[PDB]
């Protein structure tokens, strides 16, 4: 388990997450963890796995 | 190590796999790697690598 | 809590694996490590990586 | 805990089945937390595991 | 770890890069951080975070 | 813990990436993730959590 990431530092901001699939997420960060990061997407409720997850635009 | 993902215990959510499959799915189980659901009339482990996002 | 698994209550039960090119093995597990799972599928025995499975019926 | 299946598999000839698809017809030559060492035809191979789905023994 | 294992990644932190991801794509980048997980880059003109496990390789 | 790749320093290889690129590769270094090599007139970082196997 790393002690420093700096995914931490997205928490509450607007992002573009770029899922492995080609799929992209226009989200705002709720919560993040080591492995996960939480957000709201429009209307919707995401937890979002890390891996899942190539890029992160911010 | 905190993980979101054990708030979702007894929990309905919806699973996006990794292959495009979506589980409809009751949250019965969750350690580290995987998480146990219902499916309807199915009992499932599914590995959390498997996984893409969680809808709950 | 550590090693605490759900997969290892699989063992010497009938499963459905699900991997993660598409195939469906109708296996029966016979051992399970923390990155393996050891499963006969009809005549053949398998070593089976758990990061290539998505999901396992039961 | 130290232990792995994959150490059974030592000088044993296996088929594994790789993520792409492949299948290699391979004698085991060596086992390493993260690769598998083997033999397919005149071949040297370093087969990490992270890159095999199943293997037939 | 408090002081980081070897890694040849940290060398092409403040390095002009190449890219290449999972996804087929290439990103010309200025590399900006290195944590474990994660490199920090500028893209262009924008901001990205790089997941290590998305790239494939990195020609510097 | 026991890496065969270190090994491989020094060598001309081919590696195998799971994209289904294939890389005349002369290694140059080994570190725990990665593998470092020379490809034409290219130098490369390679993730080994993208190399499928290496020919050697
Ligand atoms: N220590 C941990 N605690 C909780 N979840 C984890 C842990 N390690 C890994 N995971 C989850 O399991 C997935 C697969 O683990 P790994 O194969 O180690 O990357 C990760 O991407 C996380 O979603
Ligand atoms: N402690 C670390 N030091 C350097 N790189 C790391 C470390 N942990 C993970 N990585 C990189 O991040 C990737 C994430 O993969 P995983 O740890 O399997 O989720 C690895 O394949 C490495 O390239
Ligand atoms: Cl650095
Ligand atoms: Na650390």
């Amino acid at each position: 388990i790393p002690n420093f990431e700096y995914a931490r530092r997205l928490n509450g901001k607007k992002v573009k997450i770029f899922l492995r699939n080609g799929e992209v997420l226009d989200a705002e960060v709720t919560g993040v963890s080591n492995y996960e990061i939480m957000v709201k997407v429009g209307d919707r409720n995401l937890l979002v796995f890390k891996h899942a997850i190539d890029t992160i635009e911010y």
